[PDB]
């Protein structure tokens, strides 16, 4: 087959480029951002995904700057990056060489959905815990993801490892500076984003994470809608009509619906700790939502802290407990809960 | 067979209650609004659509108060309306049933690697600009324009605008929620969260329908506001600081992609022209509904010879009221062709 050789910069190291050669190139992905290729590195034989984007040249790439800062077992690794022009008007492209990961939570959820099965609660636990860890970490640097949705949660089905990807909307949120309210994909947008607020916090990611939890339990999206009006009605149908207090803390012709009791929303064989968790992730008032770390520590995740827990495929669980000081900074006293007696 | 009989108020005219009996009740639609039943009237055998909705005890239903003032050949007729019954009260809207929708028609053609013949595009788009010219005449904005909300009669080629659930009168200086309109058909001012938007949002949406029927697929798709604005910039070029001012800030600098690359080879120039004039960053730089009716793309409809493919007459395109033309009366001299003046 054909071989490409580029001079590429490692993501973690100090700016010291080396000759990286790769082969078996194929398209996998399209969209606003640009294209994603898959390839095999010639030296290692490891598979990589290459996200090719257009570069301003005017300003430096915010995705690239944020990803160089990040090192976490539950976030896709940037191995290298390199520039190519190919054949556009002296147009320049930034190529991000990332880890290849052979599945996504979107693809998996949909296999169980179009089989009228429900994803076994154990996986729901493994995947939602590793997401909340990845948020705990990036929230500690004040970085908000702003795009949290199933398509952006990579899985290795053999190791049960989840890896957060797609930092193209990610931004550090400084209290008092405003931010655009038109980020986050439809279905997972926080009510304050729908109401057009520009003084929102990292809590938008917690609401999005809650919408992923509900969807893995129900086997389909919980707040669907082609418009915001449609979206708000599906929310008010579950949380009821926000009070004057609650509206004021988000950002006015609202129908009076009594709150549908939470236990009546999910199928009946659904664990009540999974429901408690939802009620505490999907709150109208952003400041009343759990923190990523507060979530990791919820009784819903207790099975993962059992010393005998094993994967359905018979392998051990992946890293769940190797917390850093950084990751715990939000609230260190929780370490006594997050790190169980048996853990190294 | 089963038979429901109610006492209904008429939608148009004065308040003289009437007995209405229908049968073959069937569900045809579910969603946030409530339920849409099809039914067959006992006496006439005519098909109707009943839209059942939760009635606030607080204030009277706005969709109702609006639809009762509306009488136009390109807007679904409200035949009757009644209150009924969860242990609280529902508002029902008895409306003409119309057997097709642009959504369905667009899709039948789309997955058969086919575009809809341009003649139907002209007919359907023309009748839509007429309906907007009418409601805008009253300062009422629809705020939902999308293919699913455009009813069709495949045989007559009559298009009817439905769903006045988001519709509202826009007074200047009064603000309005920016979270109305359906993904794909939202004007950039709504994506940017603006609350001083005018009826020109309806014109942007209409323009997305035009472009979609021509292209065979939506033109500005994406799961997020951001993804949409990228598809918009890949076609219109980068908004200038003045353009952004007129809607109300770190955008990828990209050149305006010539509008003729956008459409398949043999697309009418005049179709492409009308798009560039509906899909403008600057809300006030967009054609009014009535100005679009009079665009050269619609010239073929004004031809006295014009026939539908099945050999039938086109429907009523020229019977304009004073109410309809108040946006700009002089336009009557293009809108009403010579052959429609003949006594
Ligand atoms: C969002 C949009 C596009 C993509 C690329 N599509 C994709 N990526 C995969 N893996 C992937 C992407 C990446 C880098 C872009 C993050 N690493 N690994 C896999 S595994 C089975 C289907 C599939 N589709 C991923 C997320
Ligand atoms: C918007 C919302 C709900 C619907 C109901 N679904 C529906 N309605 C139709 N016609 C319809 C609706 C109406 C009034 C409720 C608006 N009149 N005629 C037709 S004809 C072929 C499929 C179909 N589906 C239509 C548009
Ligand atoms: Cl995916
Ligand atoms: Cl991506
Ligand atoms: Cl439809
Ligand atoms: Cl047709
Ligand atoms: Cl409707
Ligand atoms: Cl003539």
């Amino acid at each position: 087959s054909k071989v490409t050789t580029v001079v590429a910069t490692p993501g973690q190291g100090p700016d010291r480029p080396q000759e990286v050669s790769y082969t078996d190139t194929k398209v996998i992905g399209n969209g606003s951002f640009g294209v994603v290729y898959q390839a095999k590195l010639c030296d290692s034989g490891e598979l990589v995904a290459i996200k090719k984007v257009l570069q301003d040249k005017r300003f430096k790439n915010r995705e690239l700057q944020i990803m160089r800062k990040l090192d976490h077992c539950n976030i896709v690794r940037l191995r290298y990056f390199f520039y190519s022009s190919g054949e556009k008007k002296d147009e320049v492209y930034l190529n991000l060489v990332l880890d290849y990961v052979p599945e996504t939570v979107y693809r998996v959820a949909r296999h169980y959905s179009r089989a009228k099965q429900t994803l076994p609660v154990i996986y729901v636990k493994l995947y939602m815990y590793q997401l909340f860890r990845s948020l705990a970490y990036i929230h500690s640097f004040g970085i908000c993801h702003r795009d949290i949705k199933p398509q952006n949660l990579l899985l290795d089905p053999d190791t049960a490892v989840l890896k957060l990807c797609d930092f193209g909307s990610a931004k550090q949120l400084v209290r008092g500076e405003p931010n655009v309210s038109y980020i986050c994909s439809r279905y997972y947008r926080a009510p304050e984003l729908i109401f057009g607020a520009t003084d929102y916090t990292s809590s938008i990611d917690v609401w999005s994470a809650g919408c992923v939890l509900a969807e893995l339990l129900l086997g389909q999206p919980i707040f669907p809608g082609d418009s915001g009006v449609d979206q708000l009605v599906e929310i008010i149908k579950v949380l009821g009509t926000p009070t004057r207090e609650q509206i004021r803390e988000m950002n006015f012709k609202f129908p009076q619906i009594k709150a549908h009791p939470w236990t009546k929303v999910f199928r009946p064989r659904t664990p009540p700790e999974a429901i408690a968790l939802c009620s505490r992730l999907l709150e109208y008032t952003p400041t009343a939502r759990l923190t990523p770390l507060e979530a990791c520590a919820h009784s819903f995740f207790d099975e993962l802290r059992d010393p005998n827990v094993k994967l359905p495929n018979g392998r051990d669980t992946p890293a769940l407990f190797n917390f850093t000081t950084q990751e715990l900074s939000s609230n260190p006293p929780l370490a006594t809960i997050l790190i169980p007696p048996h853990a190294r």
